């Protein structure tokens, strides 16, 4: 796999409205199968959280649960999201990343690995500012954040800033985008940048 390295990933999934069903069930959910594909899950390797967030952030794969640690048990629970009331609400990436920032409050994480942020987005944070301020406390704590944004309806100078690159010059290895139909053939590319950086 692409991403092999002690690295405690955050995996952060936007699930607002205006994604549209069809793209969620078609091209959201399957991108989030294969970005996981991508992952040495091991207890010596990769350990994965995900949540989902829209009006809040909400957790669906804890970190160091056997889910974590276990690419065919993540991939059950990332399928499972299909059989839900999703997509819907806006997009308070600011609660997500505040979720994360508990985990280091609480120690949760493990000390010795890479903290690694990895946001799937279709749109624009609802608050720039408090996302911002998140991120920033985030970065404090050793916490590098990747973005990968869908769609027409981001803000690829934002992405950028969010991630630490110039807004729109020079190569941003942390950042991707995609068109809905053409996600899957981006990921690859896009997690195997991001995790030489990472390891960098
Ligand atoms: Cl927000
Ligand atoms: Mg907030
Ligand atoms: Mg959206």
């Amino acid at each position: 796999e692409v991403c092999n390295d002690e690295v405690d990933l955050y995996l952060l999934m936007d699930c607002s409205g205006s994604i549209r069903r069809h793209n969620w069930v078609k091209h959201a959910v399957p991108l989030a199968m294969k970005l996981i594909q991508q992952l040495n899950l091991n207890e010596n390797a990769i350990h994965l959280y995900a949540n989902i967030f829209s009006n809040n952030a909400k957790e669906i794969i804890r970190l160091h649960s056997d889910a974590s640690k276990n690419k065919e048990k993540a991939l059950i629970i990332i399928k499972s999201l299909l059989s839900t009331n999703l997509p819907y609400g806006r997009t308070n990436l600011s609660d997500a990343l505040l979720q994360v920032r508990k985990h280091l409050n609480d120690r949760i994480n493990r000390e010795n690995a890479n903290q690694l942020v990895v946001i799937l987005t279709d749109g624009i944070p609802d608050s720039i500012q408090d996302s911002l301020k998140e991120s920033r406390k985030l970065n404090d704590r050793g916490v590098k954040i990747a973005v990968f944004g869908i769609g027409q309806g981001i803000n690829v100078a934002f992405n950028r800033f969010l991630v630490g690159c110039h807004p729109s010059d020079g190569k941003c290895n942390l950042y991707a985008d995609s068109a809905w139909e053409n996600v899957k053939n981006v990921i690859g590319p896009f997690m195997k940048a991001v995790c030489v950086e990472v390891e960098k």
